[PDB]
């Protein structure tokens, strides 16, 4: 298993414009569009992304392009990070797709957050760290996904995704 069978699994592919599950528009591999509530600005950006006129659909090779270009954003997006970075740094390699997983979901902002748990994850304290990352607005709306994230940083290994 690695990053990206982990996230395709989270997020699934469609090949239609759709709505994500806080009601945004969104493509392919878990790409938000947008924000705004209209389908015309998120065509808009499906062309300006892809570098078509699109319509609002796209190959599954343009959905695949567009998720390892998220994929390195993230990373390197994690690796600017100030707060970020240490933490990330201190890691394993399996707890490190955890940490990834999370920024596509939520932004590194988002991410930026959970100051109390990224501290329990530095110092490896596992157990209490998974239940600090429980407590939060993400574990309520999307309890399977975060279920699943919160196994493999509890106990770095890919069991939640076998
Ligand atoms: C970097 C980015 C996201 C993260 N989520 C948990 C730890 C961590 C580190
Ligand atoms: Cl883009
Ligand atoms: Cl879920």
């Amino acid at each position: 298993m690695n990053i990206f069978e982990m996230l395709r699994i989270d997020e699934g592919l469609r090949l239609k414009i759709y709505k994500d599950t806080e009601g945004y528009y969104t493509i392919g591999i878990g790409h938000l569009l947008t924000k705004s509530p209209s389908l015309n600005a998120a065509k808009s950006e499906l062309d300006k992304a892809i570098g078509r006129n699109t319509n609002g659909v796209i190959t599954k090779d343009e959905a695949e392009k567009l998720f390892n270009q998220d994929v390195d954003a993230a990373v390197r997006g994690i690796l600017r990070n100030a707060k970020l970075k240490p933490v990330y740094d201190s890691l394993d390699a399996v707890r490190r797709a955890a940490a990834i997983n999370m920024v596509f979901q939520m932004g590194e902002t988002g991410v930026a957050g959970f100051t109390n748990s990224l501290r329990m994850l530095q110092q490896k304290r596992w157990d209490e760290a998974a239940v600090n990352l429980a407590k939060s607005r993400w574990y309520n709306q999307t309890p399977n996904r975060a279920k699943r994230v919160i196994t493999t940083f509890r106990t770095g290994t890919w069991d939640a995704y076998k």
